[PDB]
């Protein structure tokens, strides 16, 4: 599909079993995603954007699905003020920018 | 043109004259640009992304040139991480996203 930008790309993901709701992101080199308790190991990390740095909890090899395209891979998981879907997952559900 | 997400989508803008790299993020509704000298009245405002608010210059109806494409448009100075292009100019040089 074709999403314009009138609007925030918002989009329904499903990840650890849950529907939420999450921004197509190009600045967003990972993908930041709100409160969970997903299960398994993490690793601690801070990633900083305007207005400076979050900590957020690293968690690999996760499997999310965007808009029926399937994805894996890195997700932090934090007191974020908004889900983003970063580039990580963007490059493997086939997401380019066009104009 | 078209372009890829597996490295971070940046281009060349002109601002004032001046040219400047700045990075396409549909995740920004507004575009925040580094500390810089713009000619124009300009008036205080505050902006919030991941990290927290900041303060930043907000000049209205600014020419800038995005990768070939001119736009006319709302620009916020500050101190921001990078130069990000956000919706409301990448709406005015017609880009959208696709998968
Ligand atoms: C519920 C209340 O919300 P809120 O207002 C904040 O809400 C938002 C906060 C963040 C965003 C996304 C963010 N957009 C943003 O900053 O946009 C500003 C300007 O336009 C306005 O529109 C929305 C906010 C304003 C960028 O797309 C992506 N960022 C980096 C980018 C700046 C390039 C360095 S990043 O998120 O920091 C980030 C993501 C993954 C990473 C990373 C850093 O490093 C490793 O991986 C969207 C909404 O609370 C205030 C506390």
């Amino acid at each position: 599909p074709q999403i314009t930008l009138w609007k925030r790309p918002l989009v329904t993901i499903k990840i650890g079993g849950q529907l939420k709701e999450a921004l197509l992101d190009t600045g967003a080199d990972d993908t930041v995603l709100e409160e969970m308790n997903l299960p398994g190991r993490w690793k601690p990390k801070m990633i900083g954007g305007i207005g400076g740095f979050i900590k957020v909890r690293q968690y690999d090899q996760i499997l999310i699905e965007i808009c029926g395209h399937k994805a894996i891979g890195t997700v932090l998981v934090g007191p974020t003020p908004v889900n983003v879907i970063g580039r990580n997952l963007l490059t493997q559900i086939g997401c380019t920018l066009n104009f």
